[PDB]
């Protein structure tokens, strides 16, 4: 007996092209996302070029139509010198990134006057996301009350963190968060088998305590996002290790697997895999649409899955419970136990459906 | 003819007894203090044992009054162990500190949820001052909000800092800051003439914009503080240089030059080292106390200044106008021309004084 699900939504990948497309492209991530139980997917901009201006969001948006086999939206990223100069195509995009700590990103800021002027300028109503580590996350949060609107803290991965979004929560901040799968099932106690640059991921893998911690504060959490960030074993492995984990085809099978055991619900997890992220982004529907798994299916992560081209994942040798068996994506089958029918191109950009533009007082 | 002012004070100096008394020691720091203009300091607890018990409050206490010369407060310093522990001899102390960043300093703290316990069990009445540079200054200010209280930045040294600074203040946040002479006087074209040892100092030395920056909002300072940070010469020329300058002989004059070039009034001075610190701190007035100061006498800042166990300066070679003449503290001249003549132990704890405690509301 096979569960159904709506089509579910991973609002932070890297899909990698243009300009990585050895370690991912729009058509294998995007096979990965289907083979993943995830229907739409919002690309993150650290791209090269990277996605900083109207002409790169162009390019962009054209190799995603092209390539992509699931549904997308595009994120914009903000650097030093394009605050103020997005306006004219911010509504077309995901939501404004900020990458406000070292990482694998033309996109660290300065100054926390640049945040400020990133906040005072990208249209009100349109999402913003940071990269926010540690007390980079009390500092982004600032500047949010500061420009009186909200903020979406991306993977957090700590006690520190969900303990202080839980407390500016309390306080009736608008501020929502996401978690990673690898910050739930990985900690500390993987670092001697994945080693010193397999484990290599911003934010850190966490103590025991850590993860302990952002179960234990589930109901802080708004949303799970893959961080799906594909890198190749060469790169992982070699002199200088590039920081990030693939995560598509691992995510909802890790969580099916929780769920099993009883750690949180299935509506736990289809308002983290879903319902909020639509609500934060608003992301829209997606007609006849939905995803068959098989909850009893037992299975051990292997040395690589079959979709992404990073070609390793870090879960290997974990045992899950649950498997993705079909996709169906605006009424045609997307995927089927192992093997995608939807060829490059067949998904669409949601910001250029009528429903999916986010609503706004007139101008 | 010589201009009067009232008994200045100075918020921010390390007087290094207990434990770093080669440094400096008590009798030392206040006679550099009396030497510089300065008849009230607030002293730091980073010492050896670090002032962050009631033992070593009461050690500490009984050094100072031993060997000040000058008036006193000392702060209480926040460790990863202390919050909530504090309560019976808060009020005894000029404030408590946090230190937030790398620096000469058992004290940083591992988590904001450390800063937040602390903000949340010192008492709400009582000074809190941070050292909190570039986006701490923005995490500090996000705790201090959910909290519901203030908070003081210390030494403010770049155009990042105080515009965040300015931005708060211009919300109606309670946020004051201070500004060290070398923050305003020396910046990274100095660094070839100091070389890297001498050089080292937190907040490190800014850019030529950083300066203009702390000048053109001068009306964001509240206080100027030195930060007196006194290393021997052996250390700071050696293979790990500590950072920090001495500064309580030198931020008189180099202010007083400021004022005559017209680049500030005597009042923003006054303000800056007397109106201000009594209010944010709760310092109270010292009777039969006066400064004599000659604005006329011009003279090139040596290579140590006569008091300071450092024996060196970052200043040296700057041209200044404006010299202290004489000291009257609390009814006996206190330093005349060069000379000290009230012994170690004239100086007393404000704290103890009647008028000396900070308000409150009947707990
Ligand atoms: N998380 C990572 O370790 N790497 C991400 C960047 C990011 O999400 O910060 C990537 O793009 O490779
Ligand atoms: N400022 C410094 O460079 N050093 C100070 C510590 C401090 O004020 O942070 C010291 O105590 O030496
Ligand atoms: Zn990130
Ligand atoms: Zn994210
Ligand atoms: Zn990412
Ligand atoms: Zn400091
Ligand atoms: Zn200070
Ligand atoms: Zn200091």
């Amino acid at each position: 007996k096979l569960v159904r699900l709506p089509g579910l939504i991973d609002v932070h990948v890297h899909l990698r092209e243009p300009g990585g497309t050895h370690k991912e492209d729009f058509a294998s991530g995007t096979a990965a996302a289907l083979a993943g139980g995830i229907t739409m997917v919002c690309a993150m901009p650290n791209t090269r070029p990277p996605i900083i201006d109207a002409p790169a969001l162009a390019l962009a948006q054209k190799l995603a139509e092209a390539g992509a086999r699931c549904d997308f939206a595009l994120f914009l990223g903000a650097s030093s010198e394009n605050a103020g100069t997005l306006g004219t195509v911010a509504g077309s995009a995901a939501g404004l990134k900020l990458y406000l700590n070292e990482t694998f990103s033309e996109l660290r800021l300065d100054s926390v006057v640049q945040w400020m002027e990133h906040f005072e300028t990208w249209p009100s109503h349109l999402p913003i996301v940071a990269h926010a580590e540690q007390q980079t996350v009390a500092a982004v949060l600032m500047v949010a009350q500061l420009t009186q609107r909200s903020v979406h803290i991306c993977h957090v991965a700590r006690k520190e963190e969900i303990l202080l979004i839980k407390a500016a929560k309390a306080r009736g901040l608008p501020v929502t968060c996401e978690v990673a799968p690898h910050h739930l099932f990985l900690s500390h106690d993987d670092l001697e088998r994945l080693g010193p640059g397999k484990g290599e991921v911003r934010p850190e893998l966490g103590s025991r305590q850590d993860v302990e911690a952002l179960w234990e504060n589930m109901a802080v959490i708004d949303c799970f996002a893959s961080d799906h960030a594909p890198h190749t074993l060469e790169e992982k492995c070699g002199s200088r290790p590039p920081p990030g984990f693939p995560g598509l085809e691992t995510m909802l099978p890790l969580l099916l697997t929780a769920v099993s055991e009883g750690r949180l619900s299935l509506d736990d997890l289809l308002q983290r895999l879903h319902h909020n992220p639509r609500r934060i982004f608003h992301l829209p529907p997606q007609e006849d649409t939905y995803v068959e798994v098989d909850l009893e299916h037992e299975w051990t992560i292997p040395s690589h899955m079959p979709f992404s081209k990073a070609h390793w994942t870090p879960f290997e040798g974990q045992k899950v419970k649950g498997t993705v068996r079909r996709v169906v994506l605006r009424g045609e089958v997307a995927y089927i136990d192992g093997q995608v029918l939807v060829p490059p191109g067949y998904g669409q950009d949601v910001r250029k459906w009528p429903q999916g533009a986010v609503p706004q007082l007139p101008p």
